[PDB]
């Protein structure tokens, strides 16, 4: 797809905002923490010597969940794409190109991106619990758009460092969702 118009007199509101998207991109400064968390080093002392480990989780229940609202999208699912890296436009639009390829524009099943509770789901056009996809933005490293603003991609962690990479159509433009989708962030 060769993406390039031949001029114009001025700028919209909607593409200045997909043009940062379109520079780097946006990275989830959450992933960060997760890794290096902040703890207490007592390593200063007088031992150093002995091997021990444990293991376990606790759980209990408190307070109740409420009712909120959600913002519900509407855009084509093109598939999903394996990646080698966490971030890095190179990586996401890459990937872009290779569903594109895959399968037609009309080859997309129309689906809905579930904005909650900063979640990611997927769902299904008309059907609710297919979830076809369940991304979660706590565990997005890194979002953005491809060469098209009317694409859009984000990159999501699944597990045993592993990434992926999926697509979704957005119309007129990826402005409105790339929006919806930062603010939960």
């Amino acid at each position: 797809g060769s993406s390039g118009s031949s001029g114009d007199a001025a700028v919209t509101p909607e593409e200045r905002h997909l043009s940062k998207m379109q520079q780097n991109g946006y990275e989830n400064p959450t992933y960060k923490f997760f890794e290096q968390m902040q703890n207490s080093g007592p390593s200063s002392g007088i031992e150093g010597r002995g091997s021990s480990g444990s293991s376990g989780s606790s759980g209990s229940s408190g307070p109740t969940p409420k009712t909120e609202l959600v913002q519900k999208f509407r855009v084509q699912y093109l598939g999903m794409l394996p990646v080698d890296r966490p971030v890095g436009m190179d990586t996401l639009n890459s990937a872009i190109e290779n569903l594109m390829t895959s399968s037609s524009k009309e080859d997309w099943p129309s689906v809905n991106m579930n904005v909650a509770d900063a979640t990611v789901t997927v769902i299904s056009e008309k059907n609710e619990e297919e979830v076809l996809v369940e991304c979660r933005v706590r565990f997005l490293s890194f979002m953005g758009v491809g060469k098209d603003v009317h694409t859009f991609a984000f990159i999501m962690d699944t597990g045993n460092q592993r990434f992926e990479c999926h697509v979704f159509w957005c119309e007129p433009n990826a402005a409105n969702v790339s929006e919806a989708v930062q603010a939960a962030c």
